[PDB]
């Protein structure tokens, strides 16, 4: 009898203690499929992790990682619909619920730049909009609020050329409140 990991016929296989071939089921990081062979380089869908994993080219799943749009978890877990942190790249991503990242996009409160992360703490250009927004310390857009010399209206645009804030005040076009005091 034969136990672990053998090659047989182009494919690897596992052994379990008794000496057969596990099929459809985990071993450590690797996964054997239907007919007992070792996935590599592909996606798999476990029903009862209720979860999609990719097996990578040695065929250890990854996680933490990106494969292509698609962010694994740190448990391997192909993240949808849900808002993740990648430590890595000290940056957060929201995975619509097809799985692939958001990009250029509104989720919610928050904005998702050109590569997928999201805005914190900066100012962004919304090209649809044709303004400005203020991305809070927690990536909320501020509203109805100033951020330094300038305004944010109700939702969320920099406002320009008007009053603002019970009509208090006037920001000129440039969007700035210039501070003259005596
Ligand atoms: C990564 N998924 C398998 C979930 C979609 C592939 O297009
Ligand atoms: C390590 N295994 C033998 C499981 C596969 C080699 O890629
Ligand atoms: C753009 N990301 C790096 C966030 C994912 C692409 O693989
Ligand atoms: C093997 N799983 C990927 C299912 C869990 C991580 O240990
Ligand atoms: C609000 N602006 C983007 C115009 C300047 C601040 O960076
Ligand atoms: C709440 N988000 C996850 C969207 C950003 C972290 O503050
Ligand atoms: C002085 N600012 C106009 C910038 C803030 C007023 O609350
Ligand atoms: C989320 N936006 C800032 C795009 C609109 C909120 O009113």
């Amino acid at each position: 009898t034969t136990s672990g990991w053998v090659k047989q016929d182009g494919a690897w296989y596992y052994f379990d203690g008794n000496g057969n071939l596990v099929k459809n089921a985990w071993q450590g990081s690797y996964y054997l499929k239907a007919d007992g062979k070792m996935a590599q380089s592909e996606w798999i869908y476990d029903s009862s992790y209720q979860a999609w994993y990719y097996l990578k080219s040695d065929g250890s799943y990854a996680k933490n990682a990106w494969q292509g749009a698609y962010y694994l978890k740190s448990n391997g877990k192909m993240a949808q619909g849900e808002w993740v942190y990648d430590s890595s790249y000290q940056a957060w991503y929201y995975l619509k619920s097809d799985g692939s990242y958001a990009r250029n996009a509104w989720q919610g409160n928050y904005y998702l730049k050109s590569d997928g992360k999201m805005a914190k703490g900066e100012w962004v250009y919304d090209a649809t909009y044709q303004a400005w927004y203020y991305l809070t310390s927690d990536g909320s857009y501020a509203y109805s609020t100033w951020q330094g010399n300038y305004y944010l209206k109700s939702d969320g645009k920099m406002a320009v050329n008007e009053w603002v804030d019970g009509g208090r005040y006037y920001v000129g076009a440039d969007g700035v409140w210039k501070e003259v005091q005596a």
